[PDB]
């Protein structure tokens, strides 16, 4: 269990190894303004994404931090969001944990 696929389609996403704690934690849980609640754990580094339109700060759950919607490359489904335009690190990426396959490294 080292490397995280799209549950959806198996496109490679990140690594353990990759995994950011922000504030203390890789782990942070959110709610939209939908009320949606996201487990998301911060990587690092993530790949395999498409990265949708431009970054917008509206409603950003982490300070500083304007926010993209990264979808899987390969399927579409929604992934997560990476951050950038802030500090200490100026990018990340934010990851729906239930939406990852987690397994041995290819
Ligand atoms: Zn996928």
């Amino acid at each position: 269990a080292s490397i995280f696929r799209c549950r959806q389609c198996g496109q490679t996403i990140s690594r353990r190894d990759w995994l950011l704690p922000m504030g203390g934690d890789h782990e942070h849980v959110v709610f939209n303004p939908a009320g949606m609640i996201f487990r998301v754990w911060c990587f690092s580094l993530a790949q395999g994404l498409r990265l949708i339109g431009a970054p917008s700060g509206e409603f950003s759950w982490f300070k500083g931090y304007d926010w993209t919607i990264a979808l899987c490359g390969q399927c579409g489904s929604h992934l997560g969001w990476h951050y950038e335009g802030g500090s200490q690190p100026q990018t990340f990426f934010g990851l729906i944990k239930d939406r990852l396959a987690e397994g041995p490294a290819d």
